């Protein structure tokens, strides 16, 4: 059964505006494209796009959202647009996410030149689960996150 996840994607708060569309036309059509659940969060005070579906709707939405951006020049002509996306983890597999001595998110970097980092001093929230940070293009973010995943579903069994 396709299991559900939620993303936190950070865009440029100017960029809202395009992501939202006029009278909410765009980001309830991209919930219907990518059969997603998407949500700018409040400002606490960039802005926070909540993602939430399984993985192959997860693809839809954020490539859609990269999209829209590059489309909207809000990076640059030049620029391939990369933004900051945080994910939840089992706070017992983080330490499977870094590896023995940081191999593994080593290795993710390496393949996927996202960058990839575990914020080290975390208390785990109400779901014992604290947060991995990705930042890159769309492609090396989404590589990034579906190689934790498998790592996850790895540590799940065994």
């Amino acid at each position: 059964a396709p299991e559900q996840e939620m993303v936190q994607v950070f865009i440029p708060a100017q960029a809202v505006g395009a992501i939202i569309g006029k009278k909410g036309q765009h980001i309830k059509q991209l919930s219907r494209f990518a059969s997603a659940s998407i949500k700018i969060a409040p400002p606490e005070t960039v802005r926070m796009v909540v993602i939430t579906g399984p993985p192959e709707a997860q693809f839809k939405a954020q490539g859609r959202i990269y999209g829209k951006l590059k489309e909207e020049n809000f990076f640059g002509p030049k620029e391939e647009v990369k933004l900051e996306t945080h994910i939840r983890v089992p706070a017992s597999a983080a330490g499977r996410v870094i590896g023995k001595g940081g191999k593994t998110v080593n290795e993710l970097q390496n393949l996927t030149a996202a960058e990839v980092v575990v914020p080290r001093d975390q208390t785990p929230d109400e779901n014992d689960q604290v947060i991995v940070k990705i930042i890159g293009h769309f492609y090396a973010s989404q590589m990034a996150q579906r190689k934790i995943r498998d790592i996850l579903a790895q540590v799940k069994q065994q």
